[PDB]
């Protein structure tokens, strides 16, 4: 019943090849989401997993967009809140920057100042970690309100591509290696 | 009850000056998001307001991006899936096309040409409707597949603006009036 649900989640990802431009493989996550199942067993293999290793966080943070998506999933199944990372120009009030570089050149992440207390313990959730760069532009924003990073899960992990060892300092799980 | 619910809801939305540009007041939803109990009673109140009609989806569509987290919330509320309703060049692999009007210019959205059945009738939800356009472009995408509207529910509502009459034809919730 947990291996299982994993193959489950695996089989509603569509390898899609050449997009969004040629030369790389897409992980397709519309099927998954359509299917009534899809998004609950992904949150709760998410929280099993977080079990397990001893991770409580007191709060979800994810970009934009499918950080939305599962870390708004996840958050409900903890009973926890969320906080949008977004990027420029779409948050309201007061916020904290962070420009990093990526494949395509470079761009910015935000979030509003009095996201998170002191206090948080802040789970990152996103749907794959790659290079980590994105996820680790999302961990300098988190410290500079002085919450803290519980850790950082993923849908999916590419490997060898280096973001787990970006990320080594945090707490890092995804439930699919492709 | 259920009143308590509303004014609890209505409690966590700011209100912010002049944003994104002079003149216009945007309404804030990130106190609201952080909330551990927020998006459980925003999507319980959608599903109270619904159950209330009898009106009983097979689906939840919602656009990028605070259409994503309502609905995914919602979603899981009713046991359904999820479609996301997306800017143009997000979705990997087949998909139709409305262009909409907005103030200074037009937009599209998209979906996968596979995202709904035949059998499906289509919730759409999203935060706020103001004047309907986004919501009717999205009505017409779902009705260029097989399936039909079953209706649109949004957290909010700008009075007199004429999103509802727009929506001519299909029923429409919100559960707060600005
Ligand atoms: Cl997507
Ligand atoms: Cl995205
Ligand atoms: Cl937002
Ligand atoms: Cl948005
Ligand atoms: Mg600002």
């Amino acid at each position: 019943d947990d291996k299982m649900n994993l193959d489950f989640i695996k089989s509603k990802i569509a390898a899609v090849p050449d997009f969004p431009k040629p030369g790389i493989m897409f992980r397709d996550i519309t099927p998954l989401l359509a299917d009534p199942q899809g998004l609950r067993k992904t949150a709760e293999a998410m929280a099993q997993e977080l079990k397990n290793k001893g991770i409580q966080p007191t709060i979800v943070a994810g970009t934009e967009s499918r950080g939305f998506i599962f870390g708004v999933a996840l958050a409900e199944v903890l009973g926890l809140g969320f906080v949008p990372v977004r990027k420029p120009g779409k948050l309201p009030r007061a916020t904290y920057s962070v420009k990093y570089d990526l494949e395509y050149g470079s761009d910015s992440l935000e979030i509003h100042q009095d996201a998170f207390k002191v206090t948080d313990e802040v789970l990152v959730v996103d749907d794959l970690l790659a290079t980590g760069g994105t996820a680790k532009a999302t961990v300098d924003l988190i410290e500079k309100t002085q919450a803290k990073v519980a850790g950082l899960i993923f849908v999916m992990e590419l490997d060898g591509l280096g973001g787990r060892e970006v990320l080594a300092g945090y707490n890092v799980s995804a439930l699919i290696k492709f």
